[PDB]
């Protein structure tokens, strides 16, 4: 029985320009402290949990590798607050959770965030199923009084069902729906940064096959992941006049969304220390008003253990932070690990634009794209970790080289590096 605990973290973030010299800001070389006290109790079928956050930094630096963690120098936050009930069935892996909680999916491409949700979890040796509802109402932070433009009035409903057909081999289907209840800006009106750009309903229907894809300790000399997703729905996009400094609303446009996302990967377990492999991912692009343009839920971190280590790496570069939106990416990787002691991960990515006249999903780059050019760029990552006997010291960095899609006047190279010192009580 463990009731209280505290997580002390010391983050060192260094990021360079983001907009690659096209706008003011995006540069960081700052240090910060993160104290996360957590409470927990359990009474029969019931259990309750709370986690707070206290952050004091030299600037607005990132303190965790989550979607809710993508403002003033210091802030207090209500990280997690939930009540759980495991008395619905006689199943040990079955439980219903209500409140702000972490929604986790192993690929991190669907859900990996702390959000207000009612999530029903069912886990057995043979079958795993999860069904829930989620919506953002507040950031529960002292420095933020307004939600993200995309999170405001966005209601989610998700379902997972997967079976272990062969030992270490899982096949499953996934469903997600995001409904936008928002209000768009009127022609003469002003459109802000925290102001909405789109409305409409989007349904995701995916199929995923795994053979110890995110399991660092496997008997199998080869590991794989294969995921195919079909995005269907409609959208109400606010057109703008970006040329004027204020960027006024003007009109809007409608278009049905019919897109598709694919993600393949192969890992080679050379021995119990050395691992390597290839990855490929494509998010459909083009069509009128982004008709064939794929997009993700908005609850994704795109972080996983695809490299074959305890450490979680960003699937589409730590610096570029790729999203499967009009994006095609080739991936090479290599990892090393000693005992429960150390681990390293070296990853290389080459990015492409599916449609040369439309935008790409980038969670780390804020630069305009050159029309008619598909070469986004190439990235190299390094994740190094030492574990303490229970903290860890970790370097997590990416080095992005902007290609032909980012015209002259943009930086030759950009980075995003982190040094994290955690100590859990
Ligand atoms: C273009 C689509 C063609 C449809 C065929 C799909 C075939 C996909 C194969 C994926 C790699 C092989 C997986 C092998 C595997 O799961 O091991 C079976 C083993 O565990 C049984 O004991
Ligand atoms: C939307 C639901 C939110 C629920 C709030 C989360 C609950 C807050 C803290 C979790 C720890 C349980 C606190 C209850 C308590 O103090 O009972 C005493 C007992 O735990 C002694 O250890
Ligand atoms: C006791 C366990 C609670 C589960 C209750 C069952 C909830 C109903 C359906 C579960 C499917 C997952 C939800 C996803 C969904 O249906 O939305 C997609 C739908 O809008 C397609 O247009
Ligand atoms: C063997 C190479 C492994 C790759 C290491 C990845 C580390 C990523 C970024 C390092 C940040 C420190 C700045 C280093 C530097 O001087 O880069 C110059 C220029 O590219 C700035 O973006
Ligand atoms: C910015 C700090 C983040 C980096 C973590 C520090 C890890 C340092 C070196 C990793 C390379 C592995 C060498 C250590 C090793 O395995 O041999 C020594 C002993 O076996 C363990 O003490
Ligand atoms: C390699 C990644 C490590 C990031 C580097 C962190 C440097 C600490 C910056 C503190 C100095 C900033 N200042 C002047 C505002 O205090
Ligand atoms: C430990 C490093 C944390 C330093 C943050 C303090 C800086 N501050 C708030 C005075 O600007
Ligand atoms: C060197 C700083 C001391 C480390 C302690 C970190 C906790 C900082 C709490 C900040 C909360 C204040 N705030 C933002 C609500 O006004
Ligand atoms: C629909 C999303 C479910 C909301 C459940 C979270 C409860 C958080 C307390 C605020 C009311
Ligand atoms: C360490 C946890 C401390 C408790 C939670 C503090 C967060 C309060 C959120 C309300 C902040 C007020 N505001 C400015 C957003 O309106
Ligand atoms: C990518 C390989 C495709 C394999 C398809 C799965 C066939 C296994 C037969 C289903 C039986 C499932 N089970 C274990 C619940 O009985
Ligand atoms: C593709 C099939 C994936 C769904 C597996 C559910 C198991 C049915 C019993
Ligand atoms: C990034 C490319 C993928 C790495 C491929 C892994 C290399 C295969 C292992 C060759 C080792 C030879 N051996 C021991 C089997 O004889
Ligand atoms: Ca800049």
């Amino acid at each position: 029985p463990k009731n209280f605990g505290l997580d002390v973290k010391i983050t060192g973030e260094s990021e360079n320009d983001r907009d690659l010299g096209t706008a003011p800001g995006g540069t960081l070389n700052d240090i910060g402290i993160d104290l996360r006290p957590w409470a927990f109790g359990q009474w029969g079928d019931w259990s309750a949990y709370f986690m707070g956050q206290a952050v004091a930094a030299t600037d607005t630096i990132e303190t965790d590798t989550l979607q809710s963690d993508t403002p003033d120098k210091s802030y207090l936050a209500a990280r997690e607050f939930w009540v759980d009930y495991a008395g619905l069935t006689a199943y040990p892996g079955e439980h219903l959770r209500f409140g702000r909680q972490r929604l986790r999916e192993d690929s991190g491409q669907w859900q990996d965030t702390n959000i207000e949700a009612l999530n029903w979890s069912f886990e057995t040796t043979l079958l795993n199923a999860h069904a829930g509802v989620a919506q953002r109402f507040s950031e529960y932070r002292t420095d933020l009084d307004e939600l993200a433009p995309e999170d405001k009035d966005r209601t989610h409903v998700f379902g997972d069902i997967s079976t272990q057909w062969a030992p270490h081999h899982r096949i499953g289907v996934r469903i997600h729906h995001a409904d936008d209840s928002g209000h768009l800006r009127r022609p003469g009106e002003e459109v802000d940064n925290l102001d909405k750009t789109y409305t409409g309903q989007l349904t995701w229907l995916g199929i995923e096959a795994t053979g110890d894809a995110y399991n660092y300790r496997s008997s199998m000399p080869l590991n794989y992941w294969a995921s195919a997703t079909w995005l269907t729905g409609d959208r109400d996009n606010l057109t703008t006049t970006t040329v004027d400094d204020r960027r006024i609303a003007t009109g809007k446009q409608s278009g049905d969304v019919n897109a598709f996302g694919v993600d393949l990967g192969l890992r080679w377990n050379i021995d119990e220390q050395w691992k390597a492999g290839v990855g490929y991912a494509r998010g459909s692009g083009g069509g009128k008003d982004g008709e064939e343009q794929f997009q993700q839920t908005g609850l994704e971190s795109n972080r996983s253990n695809f490299t074959g280590t305890r450490s979680r790496v960003h699937r589409f570069g730590e610096a570029f932070r790729g999203e499967l939106s009009n994006l095609q990416a080739a991936t090479l990787f290599g990892s090393w690990q000693l005992r429960e002691d150390y681990d390293a991960s070296l990853v290389y990515h080459k990015f492409w634009r599916v449609d040369d006249d439309s935008d790409i999903g980038t969670s780390g780059i804020n630069a305009a794209l050159q029309p008619g050019e598909k070469d986004i760029g190439q990235e190299l990552d390094l994740v190094v970790t030492k574990y303490f006997k229970s903290a860890l010291i970790r370097f997590r960095g990416g080095l992005f080289k902007p290609g032909d899609a980012y015209g002259p006047g943009t930086d030759s190279t950009m980075h995003r590096a982190f040094v994290d010192f955690i100590w859990r009580f």
